[PDB]
């Protein structure tokens, strides 16, 4: 309806994948080569299911801050016969707070769906499901089951992927340009 949708529609159409674990159907963001992220939480193992086809898992890590605090991404090098768009050039550097978001999911369950969540606060410790994570970003959208692996966008940034929520609010991931120096 705006260029905050234009943005997250261009990132779904060219950098999006659904990836099928044991744990169930995620959003997968595309990041270069055959380079994508997936929450930790989908517990990815040897073989995936990107797009329902059997697929081998070529290396696979659970990234965790310097104080050894989960971080809840996942990044995933997939047996892939194509490559996706780098949009590296459109992750942050740094840790911030964001005005005007949208968070894009597309799922069997949630076909191109498209949220404005508007301000993003850099809330930093979470305990998610039990589990202490850092670098949480927070948005006051009541999001549900089905939403994990969504992708966060502002118009010009790829911000985050969505890990939680409580009902009320909903959580995403950074992502931040460092993880993905090749
Ligand atoms: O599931 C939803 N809405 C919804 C709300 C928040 C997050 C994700 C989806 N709907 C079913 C029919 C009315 C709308």
């Amino acid at each position: 309806m705006g260029p905050g949708f234009d943005f997250a529609q261009a990132i779904m159409k060219k950098n999006t994948v659904i990836a099928r674990t044991e744990k169930g159907e995620f959003t997968m963001l595309g990041v270069y080569d055959r380079v994508a992220v997936i929450p930790t939480h989908a517990s990815v193992g040897e073989i995936i299911y990107i797009n329902d086809v059997e697929t081998r898992v070529l290396d696979a890590c659970a990234l965790r801050d310097l104080t050894d605090t989960n971080l809840e991404i996942t990044i995933v090098k997939l047996d892939r016969n194509q490559k996706f768009r780098d949009i590296r050039h459109f992750l942050p550097r740094c840790e911030d707070d964001y005005n005007d978001a949208v968070l894009s999911v597309h799922t069997s369950k949630f076909p191109n769906m498209y949220i404005p969540v508007g301000q993003v606060t850099n809330y930093g410790f979470l305990n998610l499901g039990g589990t202490p994570t850092h670098r949480i970003l927070m948005y006051n959208f009541p999001t549900r089951a089905g939403q994990c692996g969504g992708v966060v966008t502002t118009t010009g940034k790829v911000i985050g992927i969505h890990v939680g929520g409580n009902g009320a609010q909903g959580f995403a991931a950074m992502l931040l340009h460092s993880y993905f120096t090749d």
